[PDB]
Formats: structure tokens, C-alpha cells, sequence
DNA sequence: CCGACCGCGCATCAGC
DNA sequence: GCTGATGCGC
DNA sequence: GTCGG
């Protein structure tokens, strides 16, 4: 927060790009800025200053001035006095609902909570999903709940098979105090790169944390990702704990490096890393590094026995989980 | 300049 | 039914 | 919108 006003104003505008605007890489170029400040170590004075790191461009440095000496950008100003803009800005908020569908909407009429609310009818089941779980989407997880959700899932995971391992990442595996939503990681034996023994892996999970009623709905659900919404218990006469959304992910076993990796983030740090892995001669996925061809066309996997030998791949000191928060 | 901007799972759709 | 592109999200 | 070659 020691550059808090500048990189509030860089992260409105980026959601500006992406969602009005539609134009996705200036969209990024504002995180990065965004991302890039909130890590310097210094009260900006100028935007000559802010220019020197970079990912700051001239245009951004400008409107650092501007933020700088009126507390404002007029840029801003006028978007929030858009009505369109507005429209389109909030109905993006409701998981589910991109770009796309929220400018279709607000062409159809459809530009408020309310107007969502009585035109269901109109949303698909994960719209349909995210509208009902507006308000608690967006409200944020102590971790002291993390901890409590943790524990249910691994000991459900393992009453379902002692050999599953399921690990927490996202923030929460970053060590933050505080987290948007679980990112679960599971892996089992029977399921490698060179095999799956055993089907319904990543159901049969889902299905035990539905029968504890844990997982009260689901968004999306396919052989290796779930994604949907869970709920801690609540004691008798307590107001019950807000709902919470919930990604499940199914790696391949010999693959776990990689995959805690890509799921512990943050996800500008992977853009970050995979970014530098192409310059250094690599791609990286959530599966494996492989190297890049003189053609330009990926190899086949390295050998990975650790993140830090993903990190050596790409002449990268290591960098433990907590400090991949960008 | 000007091309590049990480990589991929699931839901949905049009076209065959 | 299939494949491929597109939307959305992680 | 920003960067490198
Ligand atoms: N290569 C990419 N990886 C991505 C991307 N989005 C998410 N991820 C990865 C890294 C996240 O930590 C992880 C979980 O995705 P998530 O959106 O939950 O992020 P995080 O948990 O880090 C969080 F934003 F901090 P939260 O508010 O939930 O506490 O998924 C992406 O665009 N590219
Ligand atoms: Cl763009
Ligand atoms: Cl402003
Ligand atoms: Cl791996
Ligand atoms: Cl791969
Ligand atoms: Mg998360
Ligand atoms: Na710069
Ligand atoms: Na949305
Ligand atoms: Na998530």
C-alpha cells in the first residue's frame, strides 16, 4: 500500500481494457505496471521514477504525474461516468459473465443485480451459479477458515484413498493471511503421464466432499478439473460461513512439480517465469519444461525432481512460494 | 519501426 | 455424433 | 501499453 493510489489506478484501468475494451494485452501491460510498483520498495515521487522499472512506459508515467499531483486521472473519471462502461464493469464482476456476455447483456437491456435476478432464464449454469453467490464471491477467506477448509478436504480425501495426496496452493501455499478462494492440487498413483488405471478419480473426491456437504455446487466438471463452490459447517445457533469457490485439479503423479508449480502462482508470476523460460529456450505448462527447438517447435520433457530444478532450467535463483506473489 | 505478449481445461456453439 | 473456434476462468 | 532487436 506504500504506492497504494497508483496501483489502484493502474488495476482499474486494467479492467477497463479487458473488460470494455476487450483489448487484453493492454490489459496485461497495466498489471505488470501494477504488479511491478506494488513491489518497489519506494514512495513514488514522479513518473520519470516510476518509468525506470520496467513494464512503465511513457503513457503510464504520465498518468502517474497526473495521479501524483491531483489525486486523480481524469481517464478514470470519465469511465465511471460512463453508463455503458459502469454496465459492463460491474456485470463482468459476476462469475461466469466475460467481456462478451456482459456487453451482449447490457444490449439486451440487462444491466443490473436486479435485472440479472429476474432474467435467470437468460444465464447459463455457471452464470446462473455466480449470480446467486454474488456477495459471498467476493468477500475474502481468513486463512484461519484455509485451515479449517484444508483439513476437511485431506481427511476426506484420504477416507476415500489413503494414497491420494491433495495439497492446498494458490495464496494460500504463497502464505497469505488471507485468500480469494481453495486451489486444491490431487494426485493418485494411478494416474501418470504414461497412465490411468483407475477412472473416476477426480469424481469420486468430488462426490465424498458432496456427501460431507462441503461442495455445495458446481461450475464446471471434467476428468481432471473441477470447479465449484464449498461451504465450512457451521455450529448450532452460529450464522453460517460464507459460501467459498473451490478448484479441484487432477495432475498426472510424475508430473507434481510442475503442477504444484503452475497452481501455487501467482498467475503473473507464471506469466512472468513462462515468459522467461521462452527467452532461455523453454516452455513451460502445468505438466512439464521441455526445451524449444531450433525450429521453435517444444522437445521432449526434461527431468523434474523438484521446483527448483524448473528454476535452474531457466537460470532462475529459486524462489520459495511466498515471494511468487506478483 | 513492429511483432510479440503463457499455457490450457471445460462449456458451448456452428458446421459438417 | 464429430471437430474446431470461441468464451471464460484458473 | 511496453518491450527488444
Ligand atoms: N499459467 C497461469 N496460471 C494461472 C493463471 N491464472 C491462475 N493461474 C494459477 C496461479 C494461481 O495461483 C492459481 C490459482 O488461481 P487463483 O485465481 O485462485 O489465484 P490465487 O489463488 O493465486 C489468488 F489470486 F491469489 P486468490 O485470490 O485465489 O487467493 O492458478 C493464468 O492466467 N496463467
Ligand atoms: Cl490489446
Ligand atoms: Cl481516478
Ligand atoms: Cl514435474
Ligand atoms: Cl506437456
Ligand atoms: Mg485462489
Ligand atoms: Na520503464
Ligand atoms: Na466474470
Ligand atoms: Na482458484
Amino acid at each position: 500500500t506504500l504506492n497504494g493510489g497508483i496501483t489502484d489506478m493502474l488495476t482499474e484501468l486494467a479492467n477497463f481494457e479487458k473488460n470494455v475494451s476487450q483489448a487484453i494485452h493492454k490489459y496485461n501491460a497495466y498489471r505488470k505496471a501494477a504488479s511491478v510498483i506494488a513491489k518497489y520498495p519506494h514512495k513514488i515521487k514522479s513518473g520519470a521514477e516510476a518509468k525506470k522499472l520496467p513494464g512503465v512506459g511513457t503513457k503510464i508515467a504520465e498518468k502517474i504525474d497526473e495521479f501524483l499531483a491531483t489525486g486523480k486521472l481524469r481517464k478514470l473519471e470519465k469511465i465511471r461516468q460512463d453508463d455503458t462502461s459502469s454496465s459492463i464493469n460491474f456485470l463482468t464482476r459476476v462469475s461466469g459473465i466475460g467481456p462478451s456476455a456482459a456487453r451482449k447483456f447490457v444490449d439486451e437491456g440487462i444491466k443490473t443485480l436486479e435485472d440479472l435476478r429476474k432474467n435467470e432464464d437468460k444465464l447459463n449454469h455457471h452464470q446462473r451459479i455466480g449470480l446467486k453467490y454474488f456477495g459471498d464471491f467476493e468477500k475474502r477467506i481468513p486463512r484461519e477458515e484455509m485451515l479449517q477448509m484444508q483439513d476437511i478436504v485431506l481427511n476426506e480425501v484420504k477416507k476415500v484413498d489413503s494414497e491420494y495426496i491433495a495439497t492446498v496452493c494458490g495464496s494460500f501455499r504463497r502464505g497469505a493471511e488471507s485468500s480469494g478462494d481453495m486451489d486444491v492440487l490431487l494426485t493418485h498413483p494411478s494416474f501418470t503421464s504414461e497412465s490411468t488405471k483407475q477412472p473416476k478419480l477426480l469424481h469420486q473426491v468430488v462426490e465424498q466432499l458432496q456427501k460431507v456437504h462441503f461442495i455445495t455446487d458446481t461450475l464446471s466438471k471434467g476428468e481432471t478439473k473441477f470447479m465449484g463452490v464449498c461451504q465450512l459447517p457451521s455450529k448450532n445457533d452460529e450464522k453460517e460461513y460464507p459460501h467459498r469457490r473451490i478448484d479441484i485439479r487432477l495432475i498426472p503423479k510424475d508430473q507434481y512439480y510442475c503442477g504444484v508449480l503452475y497452481f501455487t502462482g501467482s498467475d503473473i508470476f507464471n506469466k512472468n517465469m513462462r515468459a522467461h523460460a521462452l527467452e532461455k529456450g523453454f516452455t513451460i505448462n502445468e505438466y512439464t519444461i521441455r526445451p524449444l527447438g531450433v525450429t521453435g517447435v517444444a522437445g521432449e520433457p526434461l527431468p523434474v525432481d523438484s521446483e527448483k530444478d524448473i528454476f535452474d532450467y531457466i537460470q532462475w535463483k529459486y524462489r520459495e512460494p511466498k515471494d511468487r506473489s506478483e
